[PDB]
């Protein structure tokens, strides 16, 4: 048994396009991704999405829908990373660039893959199809994921 900590990863998901952040600095960067963070003593799960995406986006969006949950496992690592998943359609104002993240809008034909963390091409799919998941990866390194887990659920 391990224990685990809190993220949250929020995708602005629009009928035809979705807005992802070039990590800038820190975990994961170079890649394109939700955004999101750590939890904070306090805030609600959902809260903490909302405040990351306002500070990575510089949207506000007044509330999300939960969408996923997602267990990382890195090799060299005790503790995991639980990254509770959001969506949201509906957004007020425009993207600004941040230290952390450089928003940019993708078409839905467009999904930059290779440039994303290797997990999403297997949960990315699933949250397009308006389906809720579960999953758990194990990574060695950045790269390469040693052992998975995937389920569509009813509930997240
Ligand atoms: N394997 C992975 N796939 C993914 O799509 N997002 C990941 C990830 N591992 C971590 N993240 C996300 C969760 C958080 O939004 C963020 C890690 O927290 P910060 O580096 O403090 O932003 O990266
Ligand atoms: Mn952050
Ligand atoms: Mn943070
Ligand atoms: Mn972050």
């Amino acid at each position: 048994m391990k224990a685990s900590r809190l993220y949250t990863l929020v995708l602005v998901l629009q009928p035809q396009r979705v807005l992802l952040g070039m990590k800038k600095r820190g975990f994961g960067a170079g890649r394109w991704n939700g955004f999101g963070g750590k939890v904070q003593e306090g805030e609600t799960i959902e809260d903490g999405a909302r405040r990351e995406l306002q500070e990575e986006s510089g949207l506000t969006v007044d509330a999300l829908h939960k969408v996923g949950q997602i267990v990382f496992e890195f090799v060299g690592e005790p503790e995991l990373m639980d990254v509770h998943v959001f969506c949201t359609d509906s957004i007020q104002g425009t993207p600004v660039e941040s230290d952390e993240m450089r928003p940019c809008w993708f078409q839905l034909d467009q999904i930059p893959f290779k440039d994303m963390w290797p997990d999403d091409s297997y949960w990315f799919p699933l949250l397009l199809q308006k389906k809720k998941f579960h999953g758990y990866f194990k990574f060695q390194g950045q790269d390469t994921i040693l052992d998975y887990t995937l389920r569509e659920v009813d509930t997240v």
